[PDB]
């Protein structure tokens, strides 16, 4: 019709860790969540940014891929895109969402 007046979901990150058991858990849409030691999915709705950190382990990154490819072909009938990235090359649509990076501990 003419007019659509009435209404009407939310962006979620989580955090892949584990080695003997990886876990896919919920947590904070922030950097403040992440760590250098896992594997996080950051779910915009339309884009999934996975993201893996230098001392993510293996089982980390395949969890996360499997997680990633989950949310694209069973929550959005795989129409959502995901886009892989690592600790230094995070696309600038991740600093959208989640802000200024966390500054690199001086020296590198
Ligand atoms: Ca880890
Ligand atoms: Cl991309």
């Amino acid at each position: 019709g003419s007019h659509h007046v009435v209404p009407n979901v939310v962006q979620r990150l989580f955090q892949v860790k584990g080695r003997r058991v990886v876990r896919a858990t919920e947590v904070p849409v922030s950097w403040e969540s992440f760590k250098n030691g896992d594997c996080f999915i950051l779910d915009l709705g339309n884009n999934i940014h996975q993201w893996c950190g230098s001392n993510s382990n293996r089982y980390e990154r395949l969890k996360a891929t499997q997680v990633s490819k989950g949310i694209r072909d069973n929550e959005r009938s795989g129409r959502a895109r995901v886009h892989v990235s690592e600790e230094g090359t995070e696309p600038e649509a991740m600093l959208q969402v989640l802000g200024p990076k966390p500054a690199l501990p001086a020296g590198t």
